């Protein structure tokens, strides 16, 4: 259980799914969208729908996560999702740093020309203003992000979950490795910790409204996601 | 910490006691028991008083029990004791699948509940009990999980030690988890159907608390005190 | 993680950090206290300064206390400071049962409390910690036990590791539990009744924190700070 086999879940989870994914995300004919723009929003849905298969094998291979039962997993897994994609891209928007672009990867992006255009403009000022402009700011590191990321994996407050307890404990374990790092790494601030946290609860909000978005334009499958999650999780791991 | 540590715990407590017991349940002067039936309920209160000295040999072998601080230890037994009997007999009782059974031979019929007046009880036990556990397909370890769930309870006024409490019950979720995944890969829905079944076991559980303090067949004594004897006490063979 | 864990970090810490002292007691400019009595309640900041970097030194080798978050440790640090240098004087002032010890050598006299205008505190110590720990045979060990429970406290706000804090102090319960019962034999109330001190403690702790702001014999810098730069450095030869 330290930062360095956070690291190496994340990692792995990027590289061995290869084309897999969770199909989620999706144009029908029911959707809000037009039909000249049809081909761009599913394209975007392909990219969520691989990134959210890696998602679900990164939280199996996340230290005792198999291990709470079934159903918290897909409880967590059903919580998290959005505010993990969100830190990712905020993370890859860093590198063209009012911001004009939004990264989802190294190679796929988006010019605010196109979000004004789609109408999910303010939703593409604020992750990049209040995520990607204060991390960089922060000089936030791949392995605090890694710390965050699993801060907000191992959530104990969710109605529904069993095992809170042990939930709690992975999340405090992270708080440890995270105090750590900054102590060893920035002794200069120790004001650093408690900052590197707040970007949590701008991550959640940002989040909701994503969230608000998806039913709005109607893009997601009739399947619950939570059967989704559960299905992959029942399922064996891909090669790797 | 698995299945079968909590398993051997239940075989052996069942085995190694003899016919030792905690005289809690009594026929005295004051009990409003028939003189024509005394015999019969106190037959019925050796029975139980047995049961409850194992229980309390059970909980001291189970994980960490026995590492509580003691009054933890006494009020753990106390809030779990009937559920765990009860639970006892619902499995037993599967068996006559209207007879209900306390051991594998000692049994009641309907008509002896009708007339002591608690043939709800009777008849609840079951019918939401032992027939939901014939229906589900309920096996022993499955069993031996709910029970240790009931035993591992954080939520009682008065306790110490409620992170380790709750603690061990969540091992013994991801025990139950387990034991689904592999020998039901089917239905992902079981584990949460078995776990239906407790707040029944509850409900049930507090009549029968009702209908004892109503018959006068207990202790003097307060139950807390003879638990708390046998624990500072050692254990009948190792 | 046992009592001679405990029992070790506060010996060491008492003895390895030499004359060194976390400056958070003053007689500032801005102090109500009368110009003719500085020397002496200077004299009783130097000896708290010392108690309090002792208390740091202390805490930084206790059981898990060095890697919750700097600034959890710095939380339980100010709100428990107080009680465990309260617990203190009420273990030392015992050898007076007149008298009240801040060390084995240094103390007060009735009348230095009454002409300062804390006799009101000065006789609760004694008469509700003291002589109540007196009459219960307390011993050095039992009072590491209280002292670490007081540490390991995860109700304060603004705590991140709640659970593990819990767990810590639930650790020290089993270990009370466990001491009590064998080296205080003749009495399964002990452990509920030494606990009843801590209430007592905090009471009484809340009054002398109020003593300090009447007064402002405090630094113009906040304790959180201070105890932040001392964790943030490393320790004196230990
Ligand atoms: C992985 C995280 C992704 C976060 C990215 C959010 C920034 C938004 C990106 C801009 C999208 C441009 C699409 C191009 C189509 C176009 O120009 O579209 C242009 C057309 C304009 O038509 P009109 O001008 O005639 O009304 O708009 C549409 O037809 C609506 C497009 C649907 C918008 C779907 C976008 C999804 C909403 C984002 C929140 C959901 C996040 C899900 C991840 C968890
Ligand atoms: C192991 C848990 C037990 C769960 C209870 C299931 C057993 C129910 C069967 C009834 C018991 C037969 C007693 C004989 C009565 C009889 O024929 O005797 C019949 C008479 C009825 O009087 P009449 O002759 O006037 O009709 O009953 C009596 O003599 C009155 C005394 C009451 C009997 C005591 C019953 C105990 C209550 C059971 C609750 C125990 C649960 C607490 C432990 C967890
Ligand atoms: C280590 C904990 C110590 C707690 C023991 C309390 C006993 C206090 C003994 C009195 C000290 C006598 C000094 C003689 C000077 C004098 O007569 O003082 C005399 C003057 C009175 O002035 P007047 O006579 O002009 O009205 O008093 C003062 O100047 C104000 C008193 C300041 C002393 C503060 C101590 C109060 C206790 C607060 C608790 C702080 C501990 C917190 C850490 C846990």
């Amino acid at each position: 259980f330290s930062i360095e086999r956070i690291i190496e879940a994340e990692q792995r989870a990027e590289t061995q799914c290869g084309d897999r994914a969770l199909t989620f995300l999706r144009v029908g004919p029911y959707s809000t969208v037009q039909p000249d723009y049809k081909g761009a929003v599913s394209a975007l849905c392909q990219v969520v729908n691989k990134q959210l298969f890696q998602m679900v094998e990164y939280a199996r291979m996340m230290p005792h996560f198999a291990q709470v039962p079934l159903d918290d997993q897909v409880i967590l897994l059903k919580a998290a999702w959005i505010e993990l994609l969100i830190a990712n891209v905020a993370w890859c928007s860093i590198v063209s740093l009012q911001p004009q672009q939004l990264f989802l990867n190294q190679s796929f992006s988006y010019h605010r020309n196109s979000a004004i255009k789609a109408g999910v403009s303010a939703i593409f000022d604020r992750i990049l203003s209040e995520l990607s402009v204060k991390m960089k700011r922060l000089n936030l590191d791949r392995r605090e992000l890694s710390c965050l990321k699993a801060i907000i994996l191992y959530n104990p407050d969710i109605r529904g979950i069993k095992s809170r307890a042990e939930i709690e404990m992975c999340r405090e374990k992270v708080y440890a490795c995270l105090d750590e790092h900054c102590r060893l790494e920035h002794p200069g601030d120790d004001g650093r910790f408690a900052q590197l946290l707040l970007r949590l609860p701008a991550l959640r909000s940002i989040s909701l409204k994503c969230q608000d978005h998806l039913f709005l334009f109607r893009i997601t499958s009739d399947r619950p996601l939570e059967e989704l999650f559960l299905e992959q999780l029942e399922a064996p791991p891909p090669p790797g």
